[PDB]
């Protein structure tokens, strides 16, 4: 047993290793989605930054949950970070979907462990969560949501012309 | 032989003197298609700069040739600058394939220079390509890869409007 | 066929892709050894900190060849980030011996691509792994080298005064 | 008929043209006396120098006349850049001699050009002349013969110290 | 074998060994180059700093293969530097001429260092030598040829006052 | 005779010209040990950039002798720098050790030439030894012999440990 471990269930151990390996794969999935809007036959540019910039914020998320690990005193275990479902994501829009699905899974699972913290009356880690995770996730939701909206309302997927508009002047 | 001549065979100081001509001669098409777009008929302010922008840049890599001519100690022989096979562009989509056409053709050339460096055992010479010309052309053909998707999927060349958003949006 | 497809072998695009998972894979067996000098247990803040740098970096390694991948009208196809072989690495210096393995081998896999854009007569791509990648890992097998014989000269892994002093003076 | 066009004859518009590829032309003479004075057997660099900036100029004065044309609703239409007469321009003084023929017929040229707005009554092209061609050719003749007697008095072109000097003194 | 040691052949550690002692010896050649015109009798000033630069310069080429020697994991080993051939260099313009022959040698060598890696299939070697030695060389030579042409052409040797203008008016 | 020389032995000339190559030599040895601390297996940074400073100090030495040499109008006659005696310098206290024991040797060769100066009656080079070597080469051996104390003292050469601490607080 870890020196600082304290009130520190092996259960939510094992919990905050899932959720590492879940923030890894939406990075993940946000990596591939960047680069192909950086397609010369899909050519959106700011679609692109978007998506690495979540990317990004995603491979955060991770390195806080192994902090959050290490802090604990539990022992971070790594695993595969499995390839994205989609080679092609289609569209803006389409990508926006997959976007918004993904980020309701990892709301769900972050709730999940919430409540799994809860029954183990571990506050330190329900306010870890709630804190860095749970807003975090609302506005990614609200924000996707939004943008999907535009983008239906614009005529988009059908309409190059709204996906292209919207780029400049949502996302640019 | 000039005193400076080292290892730089014949037939790469005849190709030099091509490539020169070739880069003067891709300045000229896009300064045709410049002045193109500042008819008062097509009235593409920003199509009109971007093309200009691109026969200096032209002009340029011909100076450079030029200068690299004379480095090795091969002699300059300019030809005449051919006009370009279009007087009239049509379309801001059908100008921006045509640049493609033209990038890839001077690409081309460019690779089989550098076979030739290659094959004459002129490293110095094909660095130079290398270093100065081929990622040029690389980043060349995806920028205009990425516009005529661009105007393709707004609906150019038949949405005019098209045409006039991506002259701001894209090229303002 | 991409339209900005020019002298770019399937073999190549195949073989930038392997190496796409090479580099991600390289970020995340750095990550895993960032965090196990977080840990209370190992508590070393400058080997942790100098590992999430390189971690970063193999994840740019990675971001770069994949514009590369769409530069050259290749298709980005992404596979599995593996899990690293270790959970544990038990020193700093044991950390530093399998990260000097892990870049002898992406310098392997990045020489072998280069005999294949040779072979393909691909000078473009031949450049772009020099200049962006061949340096690179010839300065970080240097770099793990000195750190491999200081640590080892210092009386680690045995000493961990010899780890703790390493830290302050080399890595911080 | 163009919807500007308005007082603008034919003949000036072909006129219009034809100095178009005239001013080209003088651009090339000058690009090609440049690199001429780059050469390592003549290395006379103020006279590269003052020869490339006299071609980026005479590129300039095209440009502003397909304005020109444009602005008044003629076409352009654009002719092959005829290689200049010599490849090997002999010593400093022999280019200026060039040069100050070159410029005498390029005002002959805009003097005839000038005849005919007067001969079809177009007030806004003599303007033209008048304003941006006539005097900049009084000043290039001027300085031209200028330079030309500084150099014969000098005792050029068989003192290679009197093309030293001018070089250092005048030209740079 | 050192721990760095990949896709380095012996013959290549040997050739950079003898290429770091040729380029010791350019530095020795420039430094006695640059106390000649440093003497009384001789009392060209600008010409001893511009052989004194050129003397560092090459020290500096040395030092840089020296590193690269040790960053590849070879082993250097050092040899005599030889005393240059002459005292006495004549003049400025035999000086120039007998640069332009040293540049040219090391050239040469250099030449031969590339066709030894690319023949051992070292990519990193061949850019190393492309990236930091072969345009370095072109650009000397250049300069040599240059100044060797401007000294002949004012009436070097014989003349002391041109070696006495050139001094001021190009190497000051 | 040269126009300036006066009070200056032939014998007091020779003896400088051994002096310079003295210089050069200690500078050689030093640049040799510099780099032997840049090797992989041995990886002291501020090892090797203390000896190179060292060589390029002794370098100075030399060119200021040969400034000296033309001063008084004698004529410098350079020799072949022989390579150092070691190539692997063992560790960083015998190299101490052994620059120690070369300023030493240095400093012999000064203390010789002063009194050869002495005995010809030259107090121009007197003082030019005196004022610009000799306290020089006491401050050199003062500080190698400060710095071979220290390192014995701490436990080198077979402490690595002591070589590493020294590396990082003494010389760094
Ligand atoms: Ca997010
Ligand atoms: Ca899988
Ligand atoms: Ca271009
Ligand atoms: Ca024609
Ligand atoms: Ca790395
Ligand atoms: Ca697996
Ligand atoms: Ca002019
Ligand atoms: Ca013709
Ligand atoms: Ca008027
Ligand atoms: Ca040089
Ligand atoms: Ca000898
Ligand atoms: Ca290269
Ligand atoms: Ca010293
Ligand atoms: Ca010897
Ligand atoms: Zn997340
Ligand atoms: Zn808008
Ligand atoms: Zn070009
Ligand atoms: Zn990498
Ligand atoms: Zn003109
Ligand atoms: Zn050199
Ligand atoms: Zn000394």
């Amino acid at each position: 047993t870890s020196q600082v471990r304290q009130n520190y269930h092996q259960d939510s151990e094992a919990a905050i290793n899932r959720q590492i390996n879940l923030d890894l794969y939406a990075s993940y999935v946000y990596l591939s989605m960047s680069y192909y809007f950086d397609r010369d036959d899909v050519a959106l540019k700011n679609f692109a930054k978007y998506f690495l910039h979540q990317s990004h914020e995603e491979r955060e998320h991770a390195e806080k949950l192994m902090k959050l690990q290490n802090q604990r005193g539990g022992r971070i275990f790594l695993q595969d970070i499995q390839k994205p479902d989609c080679d092609d994501w289609e569209s803006g829009l389409n990508a926006m979907e997959c976007a918004l699905h993904l980020e309701k899974n990892v709301n769900q699972s972050l709730l999940e462990l919430h409540k799994l913290a809860t029954d183990k009356n571990d506050p330190h880690l329900c306010d870890f969560i709630e804190t860095h995770y749970l807003n975090e996730q609302v506005k990614a939701i609200k924000e996707l949501g939004d943008h999907v909206t535009n983008l239906r309302k614009m005529g988009a997927p059908e309409s190059g012309l709204a996906e292209y508009l919207f780029d400049k002047h949502t996302l640019g």
